[PDB]
């Protein structure tokens, strides 16, 4: 596909809408949107393997790792008002092929992803299946 | 993918969980599950174009159809207690390729689909994005 969207919903104040767009088949995917209701600071932002909402965020499974994982988008950053303004360009994920995240689940975490440099990401606050958008 | 699921939800009492499984990459897709809260009788059952939940079932767009539409899955049948136990096999939709319904929306309608043989489907009661399942 060319465009997609994930509506992030959970049991709490955290919610948001994240859009995805990829023009070239093997080109980067632009990810942008906003999430609010967050504790100030960094929050793990990943694509988890299953777009299964039968138990909400709980049935999403582990990170998408077709074989950091392909689903690891890093962190989003919430300001003191609890809002994270998202704008990313990623060339590992795709909206088509073996790396397609279409039909999988976008998750924002309670904690930061230390990305392997914690010098020594918690629960899934809000999640959404990634669907093909207009 | 080889398996998928959609959780149907809407404004009213109609709820359901529908599973999909496709053994061979180009083979038929088996659809099964249950839906409750429906009026006895036939109810249009289709895959709509977009897996966009930003505006309920309204943002799902039209019937999925790459060239009955590809997206039409016929009707489901609610029994006298409003339960539609679903069991369908379809060789036109797929879980990969140009006819993939992954990332799109499954919708159960208020009225029957006449399938072009009405002798001369209404509102969207519930819907859910179709996601990859384990
Ligand atoms: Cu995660
Ligand atoms: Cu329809």
């Amino acid at each position: 596909a060319t465009k997609a969207v994930a509506v992030l919903k959970g049991d709490g104040p955290v919610q948001g809408i994240i859009n995805f767009e990829q023009k070239e088949s093997n080109g980067p995917v632009k990810v942008w949107g906003s999430i609010k209701g967050l504790t100030e600071g960094l929050h793990g932002f990943h694509v988890h393997e299953f777009g299964d909402n039968t138990a909400g965020c709980t049935s999403a499974g582990p990170h998408f790792n077709p074989l950091r994982s392909v689903g690891s988008l890093g962190n989003v950053t919430a300001d003191k008002d609890g809002v994270a303004d998202v704008s990313i360009e990623d060339s590992v994920i795709s909206l088509s092929g073996d790396h397609s995240i279409i039909g999988r689940t976008l998750v924002v975490h309670e904690k930061a992803d230390d990305l392997g440099k914690g010098g020594n990401a918690g629960s899934r606050l809000a999640c959404g299946v990634i669907g093909i958008a207009q």
